[PDB]
């Protein structure tokens, strides 16, 4: 119903859940939800300041194909730098 704010608690994980890792000293979720978009839909992004991000995607059809074809990729920043990343299951 009313709105609520953004927190990473502790919850379970669906067969729809990786992890990204290797991310870029200075990246968010935003460049994130952009960049992963290639292996079908990610609904959900959320990072930290760096090292990795924690994503959920919709169907494990998906989130299987991300492991195949959205993984050794580049990823881009807001600091005029891109790291390359590893996807996996979560």
């Amino acid at each position: 119903g009313a709105p609520r704010g953004r927190y990473g608690p502790p919850s379970r994980r669906s067969e729809n859940r990786v992890v990204v890792s290797g991310l870029p000293p200075s990246g968010s979720w935003q460049d994130l939800k952009d960049h992963m978009r290639e292996a079908g839909d990610v609904c959900y992004a959320d990072v930290y300041r760096d090292g990795t991000g924690v994503v959920e995607f919709v169907r494990k059809e998906d989130m299987t194909y991300a492991v195949r074809k959205l993984d050794n990729t580049k990823f881009r920043s807001h600091e005029g730098e891109t790291a390359y990343i590893r996807v996996k299951v979560d």
